[PDB]
């Protein structure tokens, strides 16, 4: 029996870094959507388990916000306008699978605020918040500056988006299972080992970012993984609690880490040149990122 599907969401589902991408030639090739996305090798061992999903969209495409679920999602240099990802649903849908989220908070602009490195021209989305404020100082701008009001905000508007996310779907595709799949643990508990540079690597885990800086941002996503449970249980949907079994597959576990570097080379060839991981799941990473999709589907479909 097919099991009507729709994959959507923002980079964490798109597996920006992996290659080759879908639509390399087209409008869509922006979205940074890889061919072997979490989304695709699930869909591949759950056929194995006899479980069989009639995939009928995957919108997943870097950069997305919450509200591109929702509002037409504009692409890098003139590329198009996307329209919205609530478009991919029909009637018969029984299945939504996804993360959005982190780019309404603006994990990017929380990168990029504390990294002088980051606020160099590249091909990850968004401003710094405090752009005066210095790279250095990051981890007290958002501990006690105005990084700390400005994040109290950005988490409300979290909390009501993703609410709204919940209602569209459960508006278009009244009878589809909602899956919300939440983000890997990026820094560990132990930061000490964020200090060493992953075997074979030069740069650390987090280049410039100041070590201080390092328990703030875990802080910080413990804080929008507990926004994403509660969006979840409040609306009807499952939760894919990605972060608290990824403790050990961190940016910062060497050879076991399932996030590549800040600016590790990902698969991602534009003219002669790797385009930086910028913190995404590279292979591993995007298999348990499948086998934890898979596992709660099933678990779901049962």
């Amino acid at each position: 029996d097919p099991v009507p599907t729709v994959f959507f969401g923002d980079s964490y589902t798109a597996n920006f870094g992996i290659a080759p991408v879908t639509n390399q030639d087209s409008e869509r090739g922006w979205c940074f959507q890889a061919k072997e996305n979490y989304p695709a090798v699930a869909t591949r061992s759950l056929a194995d388990k006899g479980i069989t999903l009639d995939v009928q969209a995957d919108v997943s495409c870097g950069g997305a916000l919450i509200h591109h679920f929702w509002e037409k999602q504009e692409l890098p240099f003139g590329a198009g306008e996307l329209p919205p990802q609530q478009d991919a649903l029909k009637q018969d849908t029984q299945l939504t699978v996804g993360s959005l989220g982190g780019n309404t908070l603006g994990f990017n602009r929380i990168l990029k605020q504390c990294s002088d490195e980051l606020r160099k021209p590249s091909l990850l989305p968004g401003d710094p918040v405090d752009g005066d404020e210095p790279a250095a100082k990051c981890g007290e701008f958002f501990g006690t500056g105005d990084g700390k009001q400005w994040l109290d905000d950005q988490f409300e508007r979290v909390g009501a988006e993703l609410e709204e996310l919940l209602d569209r779907i459960g508006y278009f595709a009244p009878d589809a299972k909602r899956v919300l799949v939440g983000y890997p643990r990026l820094v560990p508990e132990d930061t000490t080992k964020c200090l060493t540079a992953a075997p074979g690597q030069t740069q650390l885990p987090f280049a410039d970012i100041p070590q201080d800086a390092l328990p703030v941002l875990d802080q910080i996503q413990k804080r929008l993984n507990d926004a994403m449970k509660k969006a979840a249980a409040d609306g009807g949907a499952d939760f894919v609690d990605l972060y608290a079994g990824t403790g050990a597959n961190t940016a910062c576990d060497g050879a076991d880490r399932g996030i590549g570097g800040l600016l590790e080379d990902s698969q991602l060839e534009l003219l002669g040149t790797k385009i930086p991981w910028y913190a995404h799941p590279n292979d591993k990473g995007r298999d348990i990122q499948a086998k934890q999709v898979a596992d709660k589907i099933e678990e779901i479909l049962n």
